[PDB]
């Protein structure tokens, strides 16, 4: 089949995840089809290459074209692609994967891992442990999740619900009842004058009061990325962490750690949990797990809530939860490969050099540009939010598409580095194993995709 | 191969969390671990190097059997050449266009259009959801919201799904069904509470009950397996769906037709809804999509449907949905991989020849059994219910375990057939490479287990 008859094929048949579905089908929304790849750049259908300083979706963590990885999937397939894991059935993979989960990435305290495909169906499994563990425990009002404004914690109408951005929500009936937000911890939107130490005494009353509304025994657990990746890049502020923490401790209140973006380096630390001292009760990977290359997620259960649905099933015999892909072998074996990979080549490690001298550059490059409001970041993410007025904290008019404008042009100028939503930012998740040369080059396309927007709107 | 399978089993009881496994039972060692290694065909090997005939296909998926080269060579190449990018915004692999018009043309019913995709039924029924309120929201109707189901149908495990789900142990603890979920009658003729065509009457009447009481303009869709799998293999009774078929039509209803296990092949048919004459507005996927060589799920979109997506986009901007791994390349090629083998090999014939020759020997071999009440199935689809009393239709005592016993003594003669949930059932649902030799091989065990059960409880 031609190119040209593949996108008629696309427009007429394929109903893609986050495309304007009358714009892609009438064709003014372009198709673009992804061809191949190496280290950190790919390459499109005209044959053109791209750095993509986003790693597909803050996922292609080790970079890409590993023969390693596909080998290590091939191999698994032709011995056994699958079987279930029902009823104590396993794989070696499988074990092999969850005691290296355990020991090497996880948090302390953490006991058990549960298999899906996706981070979206990682959270959906969460909110029935919690509600699980909660019944089982005869608390049976104990079931609210509190999530906060702008976090991003999947697609679905239960997890879409814990996501706090509008487009999640809009004509979906969300979110439902037992799903309520708190503040976005973003310091740069406070009021004149407050210090940051005043902003997380902010979040902490803002917090108080939703659980005391509430009523402290009608919720269940606290959901949070220990940086936002979706709502815009947006670490936590310093000491938000620890307020936080001890506040749902107070109020015997569940907390699960999204590290979906976080995990398995992202920050230059294990996962953003042990990167901000925070002891989740639950934690969701995704993403980084298998670097992209076949499709996992986890629920890592710390020990409070296995003991609970261990007892549990003493009482009431086995769970009702299960997904037929739950363990997939060959995911199994993609994790395993890239696991190792993280580790011979100390990704972590270079994900803290290389991140550093990301946020030193961007900083440079952009901390006095006119565009920009603010430069923000760790470890391997960041971004820039373009403000019309950077003392007064003045948005641009959404109409004016700033964000969408920069990254059209960083896209010209053969770099990918993606607008973020609900908003006006430039967000950078680039492979963990990016060097500080291909940093430079990447900063040098952004400041030309920037200057350019800069000279038509202001 | 550093661990021993003795070390593989404690690591197993520490640290993973299975579906549908007894928590406590299977970290003390009385559930006992089961690891597979390998197979080929219709056979599976665990880690006694014991051999057995897998005839349920794993979780009725392993349609094309299993060790297939072909597929693990698919599956390699694209991991070499694209392992992962996304499907946001327009963009593709060829392999993903590629399947979406061979789902379109080659397996689906008529007047269905476009094909969005996950990784698990479960998250595909989500999908479901969101797109049947997604339509009546932007047709400004926003009270018509309700989902129908009927007890005992399967439709995943997620707090939406699961309350789909019409068996009570994927709702237990859980807080399941929510209130937008509501289910009507099983249509299992010889455990209903009648004629055959009195049976029907009932189940429309049942169903226009439910309609009348909640009110038409409140309910949004129905969704049915063809065959019911997970719920005891139970075809529709002689009638139902053209009945049914009216009775949502005349009130506006959508049909959502769960083909994840009749889909490809499995009934002798394409889908359950060829083989049914059932025109569903939306179709779910996956297992046999890809024979779970890789984790792949479908959301298959009529017409209908479609066209009011594609009116909201320009009215509403893009639809919030996308899992990180929708259109995932890998999946992809497996799915492709696997439909040029269903096809050329032509397993939908095969599937329709030997499922005949296996539902002609399960009668034969049990009609007239003293354990056995009914005798069920559908191309290679076949069940055996086990009733105290035939003539009265008295189940045994549930505490009696006739299913469990009669599948674990088949399991120590040799051959893997499933205890259905909630009830007393032997299910199967072989590879559809299956030959009649093989099927008598299936039964001859099948009778061994249920002839040593017959005499412990009898
Ligand atoms: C923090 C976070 N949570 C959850 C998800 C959902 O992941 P998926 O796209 O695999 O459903 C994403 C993406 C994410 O970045
Ligand atoms: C009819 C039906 N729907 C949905 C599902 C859920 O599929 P998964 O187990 O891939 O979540 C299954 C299994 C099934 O048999």
């Amino acid at each position: 089949q031609s190119l040209d008859q593949l996108f008629e094929m696309d427009r007429a048949h394929f109903m893609h995840p986050s495309t304007h579905a009358h714009d892609h089908a009438s064709g003014a929304l372009p198709g673009r089809i992804i061809t191949g790849g190496k280290g950190i750049r790919i390459e499109d259908h005209e044959g053109r290459e791209y750095i993509d300083a986003f790693a597909g979706l803050y996922c292609v963590n080790i970079g890409y074209g590993r023969t390693e990885v596909a080998d290590a999937i091939y191999e698994q397939a032709k011995q056994l692609a699958y079987y279930h894991t029902y009823v104590g059935h396993s794989t070696d993979a499988i074990i092999e994967l969850s005691s290296r989960i355990i020991r090497d990435w996880a948090p302390a305290g953490m006991k058990k891992v549960y298999y899906g495909m996706s981070g979206s169906d990682a959270n959906e499994t969460q909110i029935k442990l919690v509600w699980y563990y909660n019944n089982v425990l005869g608390r049976p009002n104990k079931k609210k999740i509190i999530s906060r404004e702008r976090g991003y914690h999947g697609s679905g109408i239960v997890t879409g619900s814990l996501t706090g951005l509008p487009s999640f929500h809009q004509h979906f009936d969300l979110p439902i009842d037992r799903v309520k937000h708190t503040v976005c911890p973003h310091w740069y939107r406070a009021p004149a004058g407050m210090s940051e130490a005043q902003f997380v005494a902010y979040c902490v009353e803002e917090l108080e009061k939703l659980i005391a509304r509430e009523g402290a025994d009608t919720i269940a657990a606290f959901i949070a990325e220990p940086v936002m990746g979706t709502g815009g890049i947006i670490p936590p502020p310093q000491g938000y962490w620890e307020a936080i923490q001890a506040v749902l401790r107070k109020h015997d209140i569940l907390l699960i750690a999204d590290e979906v973006v976080c995990g398995f380096g992202r920050l230059g630390s294990k996962m953003g949990s042990q990167h901000y001292g925070i002891k989740p009760d639950l934690i969701t990977v995704a993403k980084g797990l298998t670097s992209a290359y076949a499709p996992l997620s986890g629920v890592i259960v710390g020990e409070k809530v296995w003991d609970v649905i261990e007892k549990g099933s003493q009482e009431h015999g086995p769970m009702g939860h299960g997904w037929t892909y739950s363990g997939h072998p060959i995911c199994a074996a993609a994790a395993l490969a890239n696991l190792d990979i993280l580790e011979r080549e100390n990704l972590t490690g270079n994900a803290a050099d290389v991140g550093a001298y990301l946020q030193q550059r961007l900083h440079e490059a952009f901390g006095a540009h006119p565009l920009v409001g603010e430069v923000r970041g760790v470890g391997m993410l960041a971004a820039l939010e373009f403000m019309a007025d950077k003392d007064a904290r003045t948005p641009f008019d959404p109409a004016l598409k700033v964000g969408p404008k920069v990254s059209a042009a960083a896209l010209e100028d053969g770099m990918i580095a993606r607008a973020m939503p609900h908003g006006d930012i430039l967000g950078f998740a680039p492979p963990l194993v990016t060097t500080r040369a291909e940093v430079d080059e990447i900063v040098g396309i952004a400041k030309q995709a920037v200057d350019e927007v800069a000279d038509e709107v202001l």
